[PDB]
């Protein structure tokens, strides 16, 4: 036997979950340094995400819009309000990490803006 398939174990094809991934964080690279080396086993048995794992790729996120089913979805966190859901899901992705989220939240705000008549003071 001179063929043998390739360990095929990592994080996201490549590399797994190392310090390479959230060096690219630049602020969070600080915390993700010492807790990939605190969450150990990494990986479920079948070799699937634990729930470290999920929240790892959480804080340390690239560009995407995932929904708590642990996957890129986009509707989950827009199904709640209705109509609203055409406006979040465009700003979605500019609360992604760190420069836009603080301008994307202020265009949230907006969204369910109270322009209604206040309750009767009585």
């Amino acid at each position: 036997a001179d063929v043998f398939d390739p360990p095929t174990q990592y994080g996201y094809d490549g590399k797994p979950l190392d310090a390479s991934f959230c060096r690219t964080a630049g602020s969070r690279e600080k915390d993700c340094r010492k807790d990939v080396q605190a969450c150990d086993k990494k990986y479920d048995d079948q070799g699937r995400e634990t729930a470290c794992a999920k929240g790892i790729r959480e804080k340390y996120k690239p560009a995407v819009v995932y929904g708590y089913d642990g996957k890129p979805l986009d509707l989950g966190f827009c199904t709640l309000a209705g109509i609203r859901e055409v406006d979040c899901r465009k700003d979605a992705q500019t609360c992604d990490k760190k420069y836009e989220s603080d301008k994307c939240l202020n265009a949230i705000k907006e969204k369910y803006k109270p322009v209604v008549d206040p309750n009767p003071p009585a």
